[PDB]
């Protein structure tokens, strides 16, 4: 096909993904796919599921000459993913599903991420992937940073209600959910089929890493500092992601007012939906594609409102939103290899 | 076996879990069940699985007589109970799993219920029976309201803190999670396997019927009413609960009042059990059994703490704690046939 | 788009399946569906994770005007399809999916059913579509009756076997499995979440419909009456479908041959994978596709081989053949709008 | 209270389940635990589910002495297991969970486990315990050898069956089902939730250790060499296991036979049912406890049967046999603490 693409770290489920979405996708064309233990080993070893495809062999990252490709997709580990993007080709367009690159504030980085920020300078050019919400500067840039999936389900619905000042920038308490492939497929006894169902947990409790990306967004709105508070739980179930997001409204809104905010901003939006007032989103119902449903709902509390936002936690919320990116960078219709039917039931 | 027990709606979650929990109770033997439509048929017919127990005959509640029967279980579908109960002969212990003796305000259950209350004066002698709380009452009552699953789950670690005042009464918001097999054993399309299966909705927004009886109990320790912002959220799996429950702790407080607090009021209660710093429990955890398991966290919000509290919602959540009431209701020891460990995995 | 669809029953899984498969189909788009039950209502309303797409009203069959459409996709209730069928306009490609146009034994379809054929002559022109066996017939019939899940299993990699008299058609034994999905969307008891979640169980032992259907393609090819055993199960999964299958070889053949003949039989068949000697397929690895995957190995019984098929009831085993059957029909790319990658995880 | 019992390999889910059912057996008490691996932490910290109980702080096997203990469960690795049963005080009562000592030919050992067998002389005074069947062996026994899950809902039937001659020992195919608790907790990418939901798999085909362990009992009844047929497959749940077993009877035997021969057989025993003919009877009746069911159905083919057997493989499958086999080595009435009723759902 006409685009080559390029895989780093593709032994893991964004990877797959990455592999599956494009499957599909008339133009775009995986022939170069990395690994680490994996490596010198056909993908079909690896991912069975991908069978009916014949792909490259993988390579390690040590062993790929770059200027095989035109754009890159890096599911790579985080802490790993900043020495090696900045050493590649200058004329690559990039896709890093990674988080090495979404925070702005260098020191911020280190402190989450326990470590110096090594592309400090490539960082400034970087943009952060949200689609619907940076569209403009996605079009022009020339490496992304994919954002995470649980601040994709927090930001699309409050970017526009804190830029309408619908709601108020303190007290926001967000509770999400997530499908245990979240974490990875690293053979760890905690995410055992034995050790994930028929119970549930919360994680991350305080300090999730997933905090400064949600509040590094939210501040550019609010063109104030937003600090609020994140509870994930890790769900008996593979795919799917849910945040439940309490929120003060602003002084005389009504949820009526934040409905037609997000129903104005998001009308001709293929990939996001607002659901009718009062009607639930069901992550079942977005799960194996790449939409994200999203309902406001008043609290019992004056004032206050209710808003859920849905997503497959790989798809929008992983490599379907950096296929989504990669469209329009390269100058492809944006929807291309993204039209996929929910899976449900 | 001496104390000889009634189960009116044997053929429910409620009802089976009963007959399970009393087959090795040493003191309580069940020698009457009632059922509406099978009535005439036998237990194991409904509930395959109780067949290693001899057990009566399903009979009509209406043909029923309490002659040999020295305690009640009744577990009677919302809207029979009230007026079989002041039917019922006047001289045992009955203990109410339903939720029509719960709330003490004739008008708050009118208004929650639509119809009107059928047993206004019986409603006075009610106790309500979360056991660590109200024990004391418990003891010497005639007439106990078993709790809702979700309440027990609510009140257990926040009536303490609302009685030392370590926490502020206002702003108080519940992101419950539940299993299915909360939703009853009706045949309907949304408790299919296939619909269940994978993925989390929030059912009864804004509005739960739980409300009332959450607000109530604290409310009755705040010395003020109560409003909270309560959000069932089902989860794709059949036993567990866990209440994220996020407050604002009271001036000069910190989490470790909250803690010590918590780890001072039910040091020696078998049932309710707090963990170190830092420990996040599981619903994994307590799944078959009658404990909850408590813990709390600093909430990344200054002056915010994040409590959370999981049980078994058929057991402590209903049938355990009922039981638990039913012992000193009798003279016996509080933990007699509620000693089942976790059944994890 | 040049094709028109018609789908009678779209408020079934079947029918969803049908809808989905046709979203991003290129030449075939919906434009009626009937659904009595809920005629009028939105397809939003039955099925929400379809919202992405704009749909015709649900209408009644006997309001919907059959002339409008070119090609119709038949998901009747059994029982009732015959009738529509048979009475449907004369212009027009059909395929049912229910099972009363594939026995081509009235007889049979009698004892099997209880009731008697009311479609006697039209039953004649139909042709049964199992498509990489018989396809010639299907591209030039104009009402097929597309087979049962369970049964596309077991006849595509036997029938070829059993063409070269490889395996003697003496005491096949079938243990099948397949997920809760194939049970259907009817509320009822025995496939609620808490029922079938966390075990499995046989499921018309001795006895059941499907055989009639598996014996007669068997009895084409073996060109005698073929008496097999076929045992289904049901899985604590939504979609999903395996065939373990226990075969006799005929005298001097070895486990080798029969995996030579299937691999020769489909190495150009795109829906249908031989997978090498040693490898064990996994419904996970086609589920949410069009594709098979099947696998032969020796019994530790000397003479006897295992015939593993395995696919997701939903697609092979239902909507995705009877789509697969239509393209050729109409004369259009059979692999049209059936490449969908597996979804895995 | 009398009894003190240690626990040697208390690590993997069985040892957990040891220890669950013990935790109010009325005469046994575990007062010893090792896990090497483990050692120096709180079996708590290794199980937090078991945190209501006060237990031994893990030792390891060099540092513990078997002079305290009465009775000790073993459930070490295989390949390890010989050495340490090996130097044991004679005056204690032993059972071994493992394979290590199930059969007593020597040479099929090395076959089929790769190494040598180490304790060739003592493997003579070893009794295998399934219970029901060699109950009076078990109780004049010293050591005893736990039986596999599977090989038990195997042998229950067949045993019984092939000693009436009802049914002949050639072609007995077996198709067995496990919930994937049965592979452990090791760290296996192949058993995380991820790999394993909502799919199932075939494995050990053709060759499975369990599979010398099931022909020696059959054998060993029929008075000859018994080679079956034997497939199992991992099933996306926890607990819980079938063997559909598919058998031919004898000359002029029918279906009855066998079904009035198994009522015979285990007409008072506790723990073993055989349901009416017709049920068909699910791992979700003995989930959780230390039941199995089973019958016969007529198959469709000439002089054969359809058996189902079920059991949860951690109960019954594992450590509630051994505890079985224990009560009535230290001559304590057989069903003593395993009358733990199935948790349904």
């Amino acid at each position: 096909k006409d685009i080559r693409i390029g895989l780093l770290g593709a032994s893991g489920y964004t990877g797959a993904e990455i592999v599956r979405l494009l499957a599909n996708h008339p133009h775009f064309q995986v022939t170069l796919m990395t690994a680490d233990r994996k490596a010198g080993q056909s993908m079909e070893s690896v991912f069975p599921h991908l069978r009916a495809q014949k792909l490259p062999t993988l390579v390690s990252v040590k062993d790929a000459d770059f200027s095989t490709v035109d754009a890159v997709f890096c599911c790579l580990p985080h802490g790993t993913t900043q020495e090696i993007i900045k050493e590649l080709p200058t004329a690559l367009k990039i896709v890093d599903l990674s988080a090495d690159f979404r925070l702005r504030n260098i020191a911020e980085y280190e402190e989450w991420y326990g470590q110096p920020h090594k592309a400090v300078e490539l960082q400034k050019e970087v943009v952060y992937g949200l689609t619907e919400i940076l569209r403009e500067d996605i079009k022009k840039a020339r490496l992304v940073a994919n954002p995470g999936c649980y601040p994709t389900t927090i930001q699309l619905p409050l970017v526009p209600l804190l830029k309408a000042n619908l709601i108020k920038h303190e007290n926001i308490i967000i509770d999400a959910k997530s499908g245990v492939s979240g974490a990875g497929r690293g053979a760890k006894e905690a995410n055992l089929y034995s050790e994930i169902a028929e119970g549930i947990s919360s994680y991350g409790v305080t300090r999730h890493r997933h905090v400064p990306e949600i509040e590094q967004g939210l501040s550019d709105v609010a063109q104030s500092k937003v600090t609020v508070s994140f509870t994930p739980h890790l769900m008996p179930m593979i795919r799917g992601m849910q945040s439940t997001i309490y929120v003060e409204m602003a002084p005389g809104v009504r949820t009526e007012d934040l409905h037609q905010q997000l129903k104005t901003s998001y009308e001709d939006e293929e990939f996001v939906k607002v659901l009718d007032e009062g009607v639930v989103p069901r992550t079942h119902n977005v799960r194996g594609s790449n939409y994200c449903h999203m309902s406001v709902f008043p609290d019992r509390i004056p004032g206050r409102a209710i808003i859920i936002s849905v997503i497959d936690n790989l798809v929008k919320g992983a490599s379907g939103q950096a296929l989504q990116n990669l469209n329009i960078m390269l100058g492809y219709p944006e929807t291309t290899g993204l039209l996929h039917q929910p899976l449900f039931p």
